């Protein structure tokens, strides 16, 4: 997270950190006791044994409940940056209680509304190309960017209705490398997307691009 602040305990009860090879890698969202929603790019094709999930902590290294993965299901039509979600099944159940809860999904057919304030969180880089990855969770609030503008920025073909965009025109607030798969929520903390891709991080006029929960609910609902 670029241009963010320290998350507080309980801000995202459902957020998980996803390590790979014992190192920071991605974020995700706990949907229920044995299921995490993350970005397909975080897990597609990779050895599933390299991953570990941690829930119930502001730290990605300590505290909470951990689990290995039983299975990975990438969206059936994942293609390029498109349909960039995967459903993970957990070998250790993660009961709700305390700072653990489950995500509330955006309504089916919904699209985030341009100009509305969204909050994204993760343990990714704090600058584009940055060396340091935060131990404690960061968050940042950015406006949704209209898809028409996002298409002006990246090309019409590059932004589909399975994606939405968020960021500030003059740059400086965004998700970044290591935040992929983690949540973006609306002002009521409803899960509207997962961090997906972008042309660097926090660049002026290149919005962050997010996998859209509202558009992907039929894959999410069926396997969650």
């Amino acid at each position: 997270i670029v241009g963010g602040t320290s998350a507080s305990a309980g801000d995202f009860p459902f957020i998980v950190s996803i390590s790979r090879n014992g190192g920071p890698w991605c974020g995700g969202s706990l949907l229920n006791a044995n299921t995490v929603l993350t970005a397909a790019h975080c897990v597609s094709g990779y050895a599933q044994s390299g991953f570990q999930i941690r829930a119930g902590s502001l730290s990605r290294t300590s505290g909470g409940i951990t689990s290995s993965l039983s299975s990975v299901r990438v969206h059936p039509s994942y293609s390029g940056n498109n349909n960039d979600l995967a459903i993970l099944k957990l070998s250790t159940s993660i009961p709700s209680g305390g700072n653990i809860g489950y995500a509330r999904l955006a309504a089916s057919g919904s699209d985030p509304v341009a100009g509305s304030s969204a909050t994204v969180a993760g343990w990714g880089a704090t600058s584009e190309g940055g060396s340091s990855t935060p131990v404690n969770l960061l968050k940042v609030t950015v406006p949704i960017v209209s898809r028409a503008t996002c298409r002006a920025q990246y090309g019409t073909s590059a932004i589909t209705n399975q994606m939405f965009c968020a960021g500030v025109s003059s740059g400086g607030k965004d998700s970044c490398q290591g935040d992929s798969g983690g949540p973006i929520v609306d002002s009521s903390n409803t899960l509207i997307g997962a961090v997906s891709w972008g042309n660097g991080c926090a660049r002026p006029n290149y919005s962050g691009v997010y996998a859209s929960v509202g558009a992907l609910r039929s894959f999410i609902d069926t396997y969650a």
